[PDB]
């Protein structure tokens, strides 16, 4: 093991950290004031894994706009619609939930149930692929519920997006006007709460940012984070989306190379 996290260690740029992995890296580093963007394989797809999940939240949040108090209805619960990924709605089961506290527990928790008790009720994964394309994504897609969306093979686009689409989605969505300001700010207080992401890019980011993120994994060899960055002293945001594919690394290897990630991306912001 010594050998591959002392090269992962040692890369300080995108490229020779995909290769001390022996992975497939995508990164894309915005800076949101001039568009400019800095990655690696930024425009390749891979599978989003949990990382939809703040783009479900945000196709309820933006349905609720137009549906007075839909975040405040509530949702059975049921035996049924518990997976082996159910951290919050686990302890609620028999009873229900509010759509609200849905979207919190599968944004921090990445709670699988909690998502597909949302997909339910927004229309499912073509009322997510509809609202990305209204805010103009048009590469990102959900095709597929919790668990089998996290599938992935190439030329399979099914829940994928690029580094480079979530990335603009992201500033359109958290930081745009894609949802009115007190969704977005919602949205944006869920991302800072993520509870999964201490060991990835955060764990590489300094404090001067405020980080919101998103985190996703499968089994098999992919892990996710997608993030956005406030300078705590002011200024314009930035994005920063991190898809891994590496399967001959272990999980905590794959977290220790998205957590390399924040820190190249630190030193470019400079
Ligand atoms: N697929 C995982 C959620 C399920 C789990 O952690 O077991 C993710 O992308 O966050």
């Amino acid at each position: 093991n010594a050998p591959t996290d002392a090269a992962i260690t040692a890369a300080s740029d995108f490229a020779a950290l995909e290769k001390a992995c022996a992975g497939r890296l995508g990164v894309t580093l915005l800076d949101t004031a001039s568009g400019r963007r800095i990655g690696h394989r930024q425009d390749e797809r891979f599978p989003m894994c949990s990382t939809f999940k703040s783009m479900l939240a945000a196709t309820v949040l933006s349905q609720a706009e137009r549906m007075p108090a839909l975040l405040d209805r509530r949702v059975p619960v049921g035996e049924a619609d518990l997976l082996s990924h159910a951290p919050v709605t686990r302890r609620h089961a028999g009873k229900d939930m509010t759509v609200r506290d849905l979207c919190r527990a599968t944004i921090i928790t990445s709670d699988n149930t909690a998502a597909n008790l949302l997909f339910g009720v927004v229309g499912g994964p073509p009322a997510v692929t509809a609202f990305l394309r209204a805010s103009g994504d048009t590469v990102s897609r959900s095709d597929r519920l919790e668990p089998e969306l996290n599938s992935f093979a190439k030329g399979d686009p099914r829940d994928t997006t690029t580094p480079a689409a979530m990335a603009a989605t992201l500033q359109r969505v958290v930081l745009g006007e894609v949802l009115q300001p007190a969704s977005r700010q919602q949205l944006a207080d869920w991302l800072i709460d993520n509870e999964t992401g201490d060991a990835c890019l955060r764990a590489g980011l300094g404090k001067r940012w405020r980080v919101g993120d998103k985190t996703g994994s499968n089994g098999e060899d992919a892990r996710n984070d997608i993030a956005v960055l406030w300078p705590v002293a002011g200024g314009a945001p930035w994005v920063l989306t991190a898809y891994l594919q590496a399967g001959a690394i272990s999980y905590e290897q794959r977290a220790s190379v998205l957590a390399q990630v924040g820190r190249i991306a630190d030193r470019l912001i400079g």
